[PDB]
């Protein structure tokens, strides 16, 4: 699971990859929100449309709670 | 960004292919299968980058070492 033939992880490498090669002596020190960020919002996206904006079922799908779930939301001002 | 196509479309595909292979099955843990799939990779290649330096990974990544550390256990990187 979590395939797009090669699994997601491998993706997730690759990017790294391409953006530790657009460093060049520039700093960084937000990488893990940063990558965070980049993979919450299309998570919650996918699940929300999967319930159809049903929020119970949602959180337990992801195996957090409902109060979780409405606070990522929430910081990715998706409502 | 993070470029491969944004890393986000890649884990909109994996999530609609994860979605399609369901057909009425249980799903309970989400986030945290998503999650490990991510951080894994993520602590790799900051590992390599800082040629092994925890203290270094840390502060790129904007954690405390302490975190890392656990994170890398978690996944017997350490």
């Amino acid at each position: 699971v979590l395939t797009v033939q090669k699994p997601l992880r491998d993706s997730v490498k690759q990017a790294l990859k391409n953006y530790f090669a657009q460093l060049n002596g520039q700093d960084v020190n937000d990488l893990y929100e940063l990558v965070l960020a980049e993979v919450e919002q299309p998570l919650l996206d996918m699940v929300m449309q999967y319930t159809r904006g049903n929020q119970t079922r949602a959180a337990l799908m992801m195996g957090i709670n409902r109060g979780t779930l409405r606070k990522k939301l929430k910081k990715y001002g998706m409502n």
